[PDB]
């Protein structure tokens, strides 16, 4: 592989070049003690380290992995917590033990957590009381799978106490001496056909391009972010953590168990939070509240990425709050890919020019680079040199890993156009990957959980444009003869209810419509691009 | 004049006839949207016209030049360019107004810039930031210049502002209906003794014989080429607009403000350029670059013109590139004339067999065809047929154009041996004009130069052989007495730099040698061969 | 794995970094063309390349293996050629085109060459007359098996020429950029028990290791070496490559095609080799021909490595010829790891001091550091750092490289005493490999060679001393009850033709012993300790 050669040096570990580096700041007094997590639940607790706590705590961590739960460098740790500091420590705990971290969303459900434990054969899994029965009901059929550790108030027979060990770790441990190369994170990704595959970072990928990109956003060091993110995402490891921890700023963390946008609201009223990230979504909810009762004058960086910003969102949260939105570009495999930095001109409907190192171009089918003006599909130069930020590969399937490259191209999987500038726009995705809000969601994932139904003897699953949502999960049924005497609006109901019980709910079909057929190529295969062209517009 | 006479239409018009068909495909759906002209400045801006824009953008060129500037049918306009867009969009406009063009090159300084406008009585000048300055110190003593249009991001008192008119002016312009014999460019060519000259070409000289060469190159419609060129230098004209848009391809510009071969070697790997064209110097500096670390397996047709080609550059890129070099030949007066197209095998050191309809030759003293094997000069047969293609004359001088007439062929001016298959190998120049890189220097104007200067009171200029360029301007200078006592190294120093400062830094002397004394015919002129023996071993 | 990393740069090959650098220095004029390879036949024969020229057909060669064969980065190539100057250029090819080269002796047999590449599943061969028919024999077997090539002057049906494919083939490759921890040749290794294992070397374990230790045999830059060695050993590329290359001197090759004691002594007289390198027998049969008639005063430095050199053989060189014997030490696993240099006192019995950056011991069974004048086993430290010149680990096997790993250190497999200076001296293999000469020899290889005749029911191959050799290879073996009326002095003889009939003929048992049996562990274990003691007094 002329891929797996980089420009990086041999050794990276961003819990060790980064974090500690602060931490020494503040032992050397060369730096004041200075905050970098902030956590509140909303209800009046709150919870501040500063770098020295933060490295101590995340050391502690580091101890319970590897002292306690006996956990060996190269070992795969399954993490589902919600937005609690032993997210933030534990994440820190792998990097530090050397162990690959694999973030899920709590949302998950017992399928979804045995297909990643079997897949990764994850040696350990650290989860909170959202998913403890899920992990429960299916972890005797995960062979691999040793050690249960529980982040709770509660104990659990069978799954050790994380916050009880915690404290009784030492406060020092030695990092590992990771290579720039190693593997440190992987990540479960959704594909345009079959089940999730396993993209996974490496050290530098990660952290490395983190430090290089640091300050992206707008943020500096002694600022406070709010990253507003589900923990499964690969946006709350780059943005959450790596960003603000690289400069030596504070990372805000709000519990925000309900999605509420009244408390996202309060909460930049009320806390110093300088700079915010979230999907445009999040903008979205909080231009329907009532922005005149709740100032946040000193907010002054708003960036958004995972969904296309309509220029309407920027136009209205200019005319309402007096701030632009900046937007950025990326996918799992390629971490920040384009952005508008600060200091950019913002394009309505552009989300801004190549990040970091990243040759990005429009291709055409060929591989080859087209003119400004053109639609084509976006990729990233990674042919004769892979850049920093792109990911190792997708684990145990190299022939997945180059089937997405097109000459020197990694592929995107999206359609865009660039300008005389270099700003690009989206142009819709180029496959069957439906993105509902943040989420990337394989419609394989969707079809097999309605399969499952006596109803469904065959479905497809495709994007469907949504006022308020911007695109949701559709599925065309097929029914079986005895379930057409059925009342549609019950069926739906009942098959919604369906899919929301047996996997993330998140996936689940916001619309069904049930067909008699389905049109199939002369292979037999489904032709979703032809009901996605027909269902929008 | 049997020489007027020509086997062509009655009425020829690039734009009209060629680019209008392309931009008519495109309006009436015939062919999809193509690439005309992508330009590039090497920093992050990128311009793309397809041939539709490209027709409108010209058509508001020329009502810019005839509408707003108030030039008429038959004007001179003068054309002094960086290599920008606008380039090709004024060029076309004059076309289209029926306007005779003048291209000249930004390196030009005051003194040939007032040369030019007095010879010519030219009525407007076209030009940016790089010659302003010296096109005001003279423009006062040019009574015929009346419009003054500058392409800039500036302003300036005195200049009409291009790009603002162009915005401003209208898409449509109805094409003048002009002549195929109706003056179209000038180029102004030095001689073997004097200044440079005037040559006129027609309508059809340029625009019918490109049509009828069209894909000589190898280059076909859907095709991006790339010609590395001076915008003064015919090969612009013929190269970089007429072939890429007779066949409906794209041509390619880079701005290339410093001539950097690692700029040159980046874009060839990062554009799918499939034919190149430039001076054999191009080559050579590009195989003095890592071409192992920059591929372009895109790239199948590699034409060159305008100096000799070496066999060992021939071989050298054959071996770093796995692609063969095709050399061309041809004069400002006669545009391309031999060639090696791209079914022709390729013999080393020779620049293939005569071009379009040319019956191109081997002629003795008296005007004689030779047979093969056997040195003479070259010539074209123009008599009792002036083929399409050769240029209408020297403007105001039908006797130099008739001095140049050898029996029934016009003489290039080179030596040349024809082998068996008809394939030509250049053997020298028959006259006193120096070939550098592509630049035609006539020795007149070098000398001219040098005399100006206190210290010269006589001076001889000649090419000289260069182991890195090939061929130099060497001067032979004769001191005033009281020069012979300073310091050579210094005063060859003053002597180059005074030469670079009066007048285009091109024809400055390399080399200077200090004589006592130059060889004179009995008429007392300068024996300039007699030196170019000797100086050629 | 911290096995994995290393204190080296990310990219490294030994014919791009090294031997091109000579190449460049003769081209740029800054070292006159210098003596690179300089080989004889000893019949009249002698062909010289200095690095300009070995550099261009080395190339050549490349160009052979990557585009006339089609091999691609990473293919594993077979390479069993004898003494001549293409072992030379296909090595040097196969490093430029980053393809893994696996040298063997051309003493190998059908069923040596079968097992190799099956296990290898080598793409290609290179192989000369001496083993063709050998190759033919199993090649049908080997399904990866995709090219054979040819050194010859004969042609055979289904062999690519290769001497005439090189003449055809481009001077100019351009190299690989391959990484420092790449693949880049593969030797098989005998063990004490089984067959041969993989042995897997980096661009860097063998390139820049040479490179770090290049002098080490005194030799310099405007010196000749000539090192005696079958090609298939690691020596070969060692010594007769990588030293005199890393330094700009001369290697000299003599085909040697009968290891004539006279034909080295009248080589060694007659051409100015300033230093040498063979292993103790070359020194040994030197020793018995006539000194005093084959003078060579040019002759400085003598080293020697593969058998311990006896100080008897050390005293009478001295006493003949004036020079020292500085003995080396290493195995194929870890290249040079002690020696003698130039500048260091010989102490006879001890072979130096550890080699480069290695942190050479004698540790006990539990992996610590014994004090000096303490018998125990040979380590070089591994962990946490391992040192550059260790091999990468047996192909397809870390269970078997982690298994000679105790503590912290890699075993060499021999037993050893270290004197107050740091001096080591060799008290014997620790395991069942048997030395016969430079050969390293398995005893089951030999044993299955011998099961396979009738009359062998049982056999265990030792050790056993020698007074003209050293140590050879014996064999007991128990007869089938059919045998034992046979005469032993035929049935002897029969047994060990029928070995060198089946395996390469170094390894054959030039003793045999008739035995009823042999002593045996509660495992049924054959004590090879156990008979090896008793027969080694
Ligand atoms: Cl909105
Ligand atoms: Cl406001
Ligand atoms: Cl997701
Ligand atoms: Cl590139
Ligand atoms: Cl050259
Ligand atoms: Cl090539
Ligand atoms: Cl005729
Ligand atoms: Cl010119
Ligand atoms: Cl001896
Ligand atoms: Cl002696
Ligand atoms: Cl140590
Ligand atoms: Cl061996
Ligand atoms: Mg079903
Ligand atoms: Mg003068
Ligand atoms: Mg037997």
């Amino acid at each position: 592989l002329q891929w797996g050669h980089q420009e990086v040096p041999a050794k990276f570990n961003f819990a060790s070049d980064v974090l500690d580096h602060w931490a020494d700041m503040e032992k050397a007094g060369k730096r004041p003690p200075s905050p970098a997590l902030w956590w509140v639940n909303g209800k009046g607790k709150e919870l501040m380290w500063n770098f020295r706590e933060l490295s101590e705590n995340s050391q502690q961590a580091a101890n319970v992995l590897s002292g306690a739960c006996g956990l060996q460098r190269g070992d795969r740790v399954a993490v589902v917590l919600p937005r609690v500091p032993e997210w933030w420590l534990v994440i820190l705990g792998c990097i530090r033990a050397g162990l690959i971290f694999m973030p899920g969303t709590i949302q998950m459900k017992s399928t979804d957590i045995l297909y990643r434990l079997q897949m990764s054969k994850a040696k350990a899994i650290v989860a909170g009381d959202e998913v403890i029965q899920e992990v429960d009901t299916v972890a005797s059929e995960c062979p691999s799978l040793r050690i249960k550790l529980l982040v709770s108030e509660k104990s659990c027979d069978g799954w050790l106490n994380f916050k009880k060990l915690l404290n009784e770790a030492s406060t020092t441990h030695h990092c590992v001496e990771t290579g720039s190369q190693e593997a440190s994170a992987i990540y479960f990704t959704s594909g345009t056909s079959g089940l999730p595959k396993m993209a996974e970072h490496s050290y530098s990928s990660l952290g490395l391009k983190a430090k290089m990109d640091a300050g992206w956003t707008g943020l500096q060091a002694s600022d406070i972010m709010w990253t507003i993110s589900d923990t499964g995402w690969i946006l709350n490891i780059l943005c959450s953590l790596m960003e603000p921890w690289a400069l030596g700023a504070c990372t805000f963390v709000h519990l925000l168990p309900k999605f509420d946008p009244l408390v996202i609201l309060k909460t930049l009223s009320s806390y110093p939070i300088k700079s915010m990230m979230g999907a445009p979504i999040v903008y979205r909810m909080l231009l329907q509240q009532d922005l005149s009762s709740y100032k946040f004058p000193h907010l002054q960086n708003c960036v958004t990425v995972g969904e296309s910003l309509l220029p309407e969102t920027l136009e209205n949260w200019r005319a309402q709050t007096g701030l632009d939105i900046r937007e950025s570009y990326g996918q799992t495999e390629t971490g920040l890919t384009c952005m508008v930095s600060k200091t950019m001109k913002i394009k309505p409907g552009y989300m801004g020019t190549a990040a970091s190192c990243y040759d990005v171009q429009i291709i055409d089918d060929k591989g080859n680079v087209l003119p400004p003006g053109t639609e084509g599909d976006i990729g990233i130069r990674v042919k004769p040199i892979r850049p920093i930020g792109i990911f190792s590969g997708y684990v145990d399937n190299p022939d997945k890993t180059a089937a997405n490259i097109r000459g020197d191209f990694w592929l995107l999987g999206d359609r865009g156009i660039k300008d005389e500038d270099g700003y690009f726009q989206f142009m819709g995705r180029a496959d069957d990957i439906i993105n509902s809000s943040g989420y990337r969601i394989g419609p394989s994932e969707v079809e097999n959980a309605l399969m499952e139904h006596p109803a469904v003897v065959e479905t497809a699953v495709i994007s469907s444009p949504d006022p308020v949502r911007g695109e949701v999960v559709k599925a065309f049924v097929v029914l079986a003869s005895q379930f057409l005497s059925h009342d549609p609006e019950q069926l739906t109901k009942e098959l919604q209810q369906h899919v929301k019980s047996v996997t993330a709910p998140y996936k689940y079909p916001r619309k069904i419509e049930f067909v008699l057929n389905l049109p199939k190529t002369v292979t037999g295969k489904i032709q979703r691009a032809k009901l996605r062209d027909k269902e929008w517009k």
